[PDB]
């Protein structure tokens, strides 16, 4: 039931997606190892995911955590990248799609920094890189991430440097406590708590 929805690069709504995404990135500590190195993207398409069923599983889910919460879901658009981003976009989040073994235990990672996301594009520590060139820099084929819609609800504090969440919480939130410049990450543990909006396929650019 899922149909992706191509955006024109004039619409406002194409624009103000490739800022978030252009604007997010930082440097990482591993100095490009997973992600590669770069410090902006080309951004080539931009989609709307569409899905019915999919939204509905959303929104019921917002209203849940929205009731918990002094009708207040908290909810808050951030980047998702995964090896799964096709499962994704077809069958929604669930827990095939955690990171077993992420910091803040078995959920699903979102990331304030586009970059973060990147990272994980290629899987866990960028994998073995593209499929083509075995290149977690590489700066030739094409890349995917999700921009996402995310309840966090009441969310645990974790301050830094599938599971259940903390009693009395309905995510937890990385607060980055070392690397100054770093954004927040976010765990849910329950995929109904996400929705994929935006499909941005892009490559990364190599420093001039
Ligand atoms: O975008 C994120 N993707 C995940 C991730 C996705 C799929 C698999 Cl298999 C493992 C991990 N990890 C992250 C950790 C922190 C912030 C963002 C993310
Ligand atoms: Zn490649």
């Amino acid at each position: 039931g899922t149909i992706l929805i191509d955006l024109s690069p004039d619409d406002k709504e194409f624009q103000s997606v490739e800022e978030e995404m252009q604007s997010t990135v930082r440097e990482h500590r591993d100095g490009g190892h997973a992600g590669g190195i770069f410090n902006r993207y080309n951004i080539l398409k931009i989609q709307k995911v569409c899905n019915k069923k999919l939204w509905e599983r959303y929104t019921h889910r917002r209203k849940e955590v929205s009731e918990e919460n002094h009708n207040h879901a908290n909810e808050r658009m951030l980047f998702h990248g995964s090896p799964f981003v096709n499962a994704i976009i077809h069958k929604g989040f669930d827990e095939r799609h955690a990171y077993i073994g992420g910091m803040f235990g078995a959920g699903i990672y979102f990331a304030e920094n586009s970059s973060k996301s990147n990272q994980y594009v290629y899987g866990i520590g960028g994998g073995t890189g593209c499929p083509v060139h075995k290149d977690r820099s590489c700066y030739i084929c094409h890349r995917q991430l999700l921009f996402c819609r995310v309840t966090l609800g009441k969310s645990f504090l974790q301050f830094s440097a599938m599971a259940h969440s903390p009693p009395g919480h309905h995510s937890v939130t990385g607060r980055p406590s070392v690397n100054g410049l770093a954004l927040a990450e976010y765990v849910i543990y329950r995929g109904e708590q996400a929705y994929p909006e935006y499909l941005i396929t892009y490559q990364i650019m190599r420093p001039e």
